């Protein structure tokens, strides 16, 4: 049993919001207990993981759940059945709040052939700190489905160039095709251009119990890395009459212009991003990083014959991984969020998040 391990992930989360068309605060604490067995010896290996989740309001117990995950392994192929945290282009579980969003399902991954990863899965339920079954975020939770089917392939053509295709199907609600092209171009010592191009095509599926689904999503992130600096531009475009479909539960839309508050995927929205990163290591402060980014959106469809909405958001994050002493490896994050829109809400918000992972064995 020496290959087994246990960890406890701790998250302390404080947010001060000023939302209006009101200054309210929130302090809370997350625990994620991860138990992972090793694998039963032999060609076909067997294992068992357990994931325990607890959210506490700051103290009153707010949310708890315990899930198990059976795992099988053979050569380069793995099957997991039970609690899952998928991080896939058509289902990228949320983890920017207190606790990670989880799913129950079965996920098969296989990397038998050099440079090729194949994925096939089915998710049956979504769980968040807030009566299950899945639906498009923003639509009728009464017209839900217990079956999300996914299949994918990623191929590294060269170590500079890889491509990905994924298919997501929420049975009887929607279908989604994803195409991604990732190109990294070296440009001299400490220099590289990362081109991250993404395309989603979303339509209805089966009985279409939540109504029509019409969205194509074109988005790209170009990132110039230079020594300890990084400079990025993002462009994103919603086409069709619908917002970009994601699974309910604040699942993260896998998109270039995703921000701390808004996703910039509203119906017909066109947006661009500027982002700057700095690693302070060279300056003598390893573990300290600055990220600041700004996204501006327009042409947001408000229907009828109304004027389109428009919006902007700025995010500034200062993050610090403590390098030594009793709190070594404790991570701190200060996030400043500023958001304005023409016809909707305005927001100012500060968050302070402390993360730490304790190894139990």
């Amino acid at each position: 049993l020496a290959d087994s391990s246990a960890h406890l992930d701790l998250r302390n989360f404080y947010q001060l919001r000023d939302y209006r068309q009101s200054q309210a605060g929130n302090w809370s604490q997350g625990f994620v207990l991860r138990l992972q067995s090793g694998f039963t010896g032999g060609p076909l290996g067997f294992g068992l993981d357990a994931t325990g989740l607890l959210g506490v309001k700051l103290p009153v117990d707010d949310y708890s759940h315990l899930g198990l995950t059976a795992k099988l392994r053979y050569s380069q192929t793995q099957l997991q059945v039970g609690i899952l945290m998928p991080q896939l282009p058509v289902a990228f579980r949320d983890d920017v709040r207190l606790l990670p969003q989880t799913f129950d399902g079965a996920l098969l991954t296989s990397s038998e052939i050099e440079g090729l990863t194949l994925t096939a899965g089915q998710l049956w339920k979504s769980r968040t700190r807030e009566s299950d079954d899945m639906y498009i975020m923003g639509r009728d939770k009464a017209h839900a489905s217990d079956e999300f089917n996914l299949a994918g392939a990623t191929y590294a053509f060269t170590p500079r160039l890889s491509a990905s295709y994924y298919y997501g199907q929420l049975k009887d609600i929607y279908r989604q095709h994803y195409l991604g092209l990732l190109h990294t171009l070296p440009l001299g010592e400490g220099l590289s251009l990362r081109s991250d191009l993404r395309y989603f095509d979303s339509g209805e599926d089966g009985a279409a119990i939540s109504g029509p689904v019409d969205n194509r999503n074109l988005n790209a992130m170009l990132t110039l890395r230079a020594g300890a600096h990084a400079f990025g531009i993002g462009v994103q475009k919603m086409i069709g009459n619908d917002a970009f479909p994601v699974l309910n539960g604040y699942t993260t839309p896998y998109v270039a212009n995703l921000m701390a508050y808004q996703t910039f995927t509203r119906p017909q929205e066109k947006s661009w991003q500027l982002r700057y990163d700095y690693d302070f290591a060279g300056l003598g402060l390893p573990g300290l990083n600055l990220m600041t980014r700004y996204v501006q959106g327009r042409d947001i469809d408000r229907g009828a014959g109304r004027a389109d909405d428009s919006e902007w958001e700025r995010n500034t994050d200062l993050s610090y991984v403590i390098q030594s002493g009793p709190l070594k490896s404790v991570a701190l994050k200060w996030r400043n969020i500023t958001y304005r829109s023409r016809y909707g809400a305005d927001l100012d918000e500060n968050r302070f998040i402390v993360n730490y992972t304790l190894k139990l064995w």
